[PDB]
């Protein structure tokens, strides 16, 4: 329909960021973690406020054909994210880089993720299973295996492991903490902590990134009802958060992208309800159920 000279791409004009804006109080909640087990310093509030401003700005770009692919949106999300990193940060590179096969893909379910232990144990789709470890030996774990449907191929995304033999673990740790030392232990425990999330294999990123581009293409249509629109946004958020494309910062980028797309359509999405951590809520569910409850995870609506 229209043509953007700057990027040399035709597009369909959309209603940029609405003029009605979230209350400055909610603006400072956008992109915040908000763990149910409890962190709102002037910094945390400024970080969120900034995410809010940049979200609407990228949404403005999208509505003008300035951003033309998901990959491009993810890039704007990454650059905003990197701007919040302290000068000379050694982690800077992890926040700017995509994840690969021989790299970190595990999140030990310790503080601040403690509240995930319950969600897994009580998960209607979790199944008892026996985990084999070179250290702890065999353990009884409640396991939730997140999967996705893609072109007829059902793939495994995130896997949650939660050891159930409490007493036995206390003793195993005590013994090991003396046979390997607090040091060697933490290293092995960085990848094999009884309670952990084994993230999506990086080998699936390419088809997932392509799928995210396909949802973006759909999401920027000018003839979508707000019901069809909200669904697409929830899906995009689901796939992005569950894929965890980058070595670091995926949840911020994922939420940023999802809200940038909504913002391009005028939708001013309020922050997530206290206790509702978007990426985790996504990793703990199937695509369809996540889309169904997306609205309820947000404040008003
Ligand atoms: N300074 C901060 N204040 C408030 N929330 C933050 C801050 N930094 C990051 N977050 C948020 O907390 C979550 C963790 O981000 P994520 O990128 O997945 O983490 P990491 O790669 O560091 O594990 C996201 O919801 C993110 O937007």
């Amino acid at each position: 329909t229209s043509f953007n000279e700057a990027s040399r791409t035709s597009f369909r004009a959309l209603p940029g960021p609405s003029q009605r804006q979230l209350e400055v109080y909610d603006q400072c909640l956008i992109g915040a973690a908000r763990w149910p087990d409890d962190s709102n310093t002037p910094e945390n509030r400024a970080y969120c406020q900034s995410m809010y401003n940049s979200i609407r700005s990228a949404g403005d770009e999208i509505s003008r054909g300035g951003i033309t692919s998901f990959e491009e949106l993810w890039g704007r999300a990454t650059e905003w994210r990197l701007s919040k990193l302290q000068r000379g940060e050694p982690l800077y590179s992890a926040f700017a880089s995509e994840r690969t096969s021989d790299t970190d893909a595990v999140t030990p379910l310790v503080k601040p993720y403690k509240s995930v232990l319950a969600r897994v144990v009580d998960h209607e789709d979790a199944h008892d299973e026996i985990m084999q470890d070179n250290l702890f030996g065999d353990l009884n774990v409640k396991v939730y295996r997140q999967t996705a449907y893609l072109h007829g191929n059902v793939i495994p995304l995130n896997t949650f492991r939660v050891a159930t033999d409490t007493e036995y673990l206390r003793d195993r740790v005590a013994h090991l903490r003396t046979e390997l030392g607090a040091k060697a232990l933490k290293q092995h425990l960085q990848r094999y902590n009884p309670d952990r999330i084994d993230h999506t294999n990086a080998s699936y990123l390419p088809i997932i990134k392509d799928h995210l581009n396909d949802l973006y293409r759909q999401a920027i249509s000018s003839d979508l009802s707000q019901a069809e629109l909200i669904s697409l946004i929830a899906r995009t958020h689901w796939w992005a958060a569950s894929a965890m494309p980058d070595q670091r910062g995926s949840a911020a980028k994922a939420e940023f992208a999802a809200r940038a797309i909504a913002s391009a359509h005028g939708i001013e999405l309020p922050p997530f309800r206290n206790g509702n951590v978007s990426d985790i809520e996504a990793m703990l569910s199937g695509e369809e159920e996540f889309v169904e409850k997306y609205r309820s995870l947000l404040d008003s609506d």
